[PDB]
RNA sequence: AAUUGAAGAGUUUGAUCAUGGCUCAGAUUGAACGCUGGCGGCAGGCCUAACACAUGCAAGUCGAACGGUAACAGGAAGAAG
């Protein structure tokens, strides 16, 4: 039940005194399926190390999110760095249809069934971020009549 | 009951993030070309030279408008084997 996926690999270098030296990063994203979503970065210096830090930062630092029935409430705008998204709840429009690297945040995320389309920047290290920024402040009709009395 | 509706990726760098152009994945067509080609249904078929046109048809009808008889088939009368 803890449904992990990885994002994204990339072989990033430094450039020390003698020859450069290659190091891979990881993204990936976990989460339940019912809420509960988080990301890590995690980078080392052969890849199934990067991975398992990645995994391993990810399973903490999760936020919960306030699904519906099987999917987004209202439609959410998130943006980080140089990376817009925004998201449509698709009152079951059906399947999960996302550009890619917030197909994997949304699917593991719980939800089913959104319309997201990102825009700006498409790096999958800011689109994630921008996702969960998103998510994060998307708010519940029983958190809104909290605030707000009735 | 009559709008259930939105995906990205590759490439600037030793690497990064951003900006930014180029390019690809889709759908479409009065299409052409290449290879191949069994049947049917429904559609479509000179986008260019509003260039030049052989030949055949594409606008005739009415005698219940009229003088009339060129034919065709009868009618009447005459003459002949």
């Amino acid at each position: 039940e803890l449904q992990e996926k990885l994002i994204a690999v990339n072989r990033v270098s430094k450039t020390v005194k003698g020859g450069r030296i290659f190091s891979f990063t990881a993204l990936t994203v976990v989460g339940d399926g019912n809420g509960r979503v988080g990301f890590g970065y995690g980078k080392a210096r052969e890849v199934p190390a990067a991975i398992q830090k990645a995994m391993e930062k990810a399973r903490r630092n999760m936020i919960n999110v306030a699904l519906n029935n099987g999917t987004l409430q209202h439609p959410v705008k998130g943006v980080h760095t140089g990376s817009r998204v925004f998201m449509q709840p698709a009152s079951e429009g059906t399947g999960i249809i996302a550009g890619g690297a917030m197909r994997a945040v949304l699917e593991v995320a719980g939800v089913h069934n959104v319309l997201a389309k990102a825009y700006g920047s498409t790096n999958p290290i800011n689109v994630v971020r921008a996702t969960i920024d998103g998510l994060e402040n998307m708010n519940s009709p029983e958190m809104v009549a909290a605030k707000r009395g009735k």
